[PDB]
């Protein structure tokens, strides 16, 4: 048994993918369009889906936004240098919280940066 | 880089832990009370935190429940037998919102479980 992925709904897939590939070093593992359901799925990550947990991004073409609650916490990512990754995301124009840093993606989801070791 | 974990706030940590450890066969990797912040956290998974992504569960002492939005999707888990996991969660009293269905090639064997807080757990059968 193993954890395969966590899924999040996004209002703009291309903005979501820019954050996960520019502010973070994720690779597009697979993307799939379903016109019959008017949505697109994209899997982003590091290793192959067969080898590690990925992030699933759902984009329902008809939704302008999603009401995030206070139940969902965050997605934690292991980084080499927390301050650097945080500075790079700040420089790209992304929101940052003001060894451990917090970013938020274009939809408002929180990403926890944890420096390898700790 | 690598994904370490996903975090969810639970109204009752004991109820949440019983579902993940009993219905889903996860092990308790970490648990700590923080009286200074009035919260407790727990880490559940299948492998060591150094090797794989885990699930972090938080319970804030001053809360009796959480407003779950429509943004968060689900946590997906790989299972040997989705029919068996469904029957097992149901035998313990948990809700299966979508049964696995007849196991056959090349049908996608996917099931949906609901945890005690109403979070969605997607069960994908190994081999699909
Ligand atoms: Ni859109
Ligand atoms: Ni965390
Ligand atoms: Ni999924």
């Amino acid at each position: 048994m193993r954890i395969l992925h966590s899924m999040l709904r996004v209002a703009d897939l291309e903005a979501a993918l820019e954050f996960y590939t520019r502010a973070l070093d994720m690779r597009l593992l697979r993307r799939r369009d379903y016109p019959e359901g008017r949505f697109t799925l994209a899997f982003v990550g590091y290793q192959d889906e067969r080898a590690a947990a990925a992030l699933e991004l759902t984009h329902n073409w008809d939704r302008d936004g999603y009401t995030q609650g206070d139940g969902y916490g965050h997605l934690a990512i292991e980084v080499e240098d927390a301050a650097v990754t945080c500075a790079r995301a700040r420089a790209l124009g992304y929101r940052v919280t003001r060894v451990i840093a917090f970013l938020e993606d274009p939809d408002g989801y929180k990403v926890e940066l944890i420096q390898k070791g700790t």
